[PDB]
């Protein structure tokens, strides 16, 4: 089997991007984020606490009549700086483009953190991850791709994330006409959970390659791009006017700037960034200081190939044997 859906920006930044799911009996459309960082496929409900929900489409278990309570069972995911999402557990039918997965664990949220009640686009998140980072307590459960595996004609999906434009998520076979020139595969260490990998450097602009290993993960859920301080330094220096600001939590740039591009190595290969794609707008509305789209990794304890890298990519997530890897330009 395979299945094909179309995933959307959430706003005119690509600050996020969502992508229509089926879960439940007859079918509840929930518009999901889809997150190969995390691995836990959680849902606003007709559960979580009233005065947080702010827009957002609930699943509804007692509609579904082939939802089920998992007898016992609990999800709880921390945020680093704000507070947590959490809530029990339903198996149920998950769709995705009709590829279909019966008995999906759907973790219904009782409370979320005020971030996600704050953005009405999200109506939760579709974890693609490894399943060993998954949640639910006492018994794990498997993420929406590791049930449907099996399945699929090849135990692949990719991610072709646009820029400024809906893009796609593909599960099970390689879309040969989505990219120019060939794929490069490059090794994935799961120890983690993540599809963490090396690069192998950078270049800003039209300026040197410089060849240096960065070890980071491929994450749909992260907007930006999160490199070591000395990479997103050598980036910056290029746009004048442009400074890390500690108030603000980063670098920003003046809004009349014009961005250089950045090429980051999947082996000898290269994948370039345009600069426009680095651009997040002003910090605040009105504001002729602009929000960098390159951060520094610093507080994070790990580099991030989020979407503005991604989206400059049609990227493989290969969950073979091995697990791999693989970039191609287009």
């Amino acid at each position: 089997s395979t299945g094909s859906a179309t995933t959307t920006p959430i706003d005119s930044l690509d600050d996020a991007y969502i992508t229509p799911v089926q879960i439940g009996t007859p079918a509840q459309t929930l518009n999901l984020d889809f997150d190969t960082g995390s691995s836990d496929l959680w849902v606003f409900s007709s559960e979580t606490t009233a005065s947080e929900v702010d827009g957002q489409t609930i699943y509804t278990p007692s509609k579904s009549t082939t939802a089920k309570l998992l007898s016992g069972a609990t999800w709880s995911i921390s945020y680093g700086d704000g507070s947590s999402s959490s809530g029990d557990v339903y198996t149920d039918t998950v769709s995705v483009g009709g590829l279909t997965v019966t008995g999906q664990a759907v973790e219904s949220a009782k409370k979320v953190s005020s971030s996600f009640t704050e953005d009405s686009t999200i109506d939760g998140l579709l974890g693609l991850a490894f399943s060993t980072l998954n949640t639910v307590s006492p018994t794990q459960q498997k993420t929406f791709f590791d049930n449907a595996k099996a399945s699929l004609d090849s135990p692949v999906f990719t991610a072709d994330l646009g820029y400024h434009a809906p893009g796609t998520y593909n599960f099970g076979f390689i879309d040969t006409t989505a990219y120019t020139g060939s794929i490069t595969y490059t090794a994935v260490s799961t120890k983690q959970g993540f599809w963490e990998w090396t690069s192998t450097g950078y270049a800003v602009g039209s300026g040197t390659f410089k060849s240096t290993s960065i070890d980071g993960i491929a994450d749909t859920g992260t907007t930006l791009l999160y490199l070591p301080a000395t990479v997103v330094s050598a980036y910056w220096a290029q746009v004048s006017g442009a400074k890390s600001s500690s108030s603000v939590g980063g670098y920003v740039f003046p809004c009349s700037a014009t961005l250089p591009s950045f090429t980051f190595g999947v082996g000898s290969a290269r994948i370039v960034i345009p600069g426009d794609y680095i651009d997040f707008g002003p910090i605040s509305t009105g504001s002729s200081s602009c929000f960098g789209g390159i951060q520094s990794s610093a507080g994070i304890g790990i580099n991030i190939f989020g979407d503005v890298a991604l989206k400059a990519a049609f990227v493989v997530f290969n969950g073979a044997t091995t697990p791999t890897l693989g970039f191609a330009s287009k």
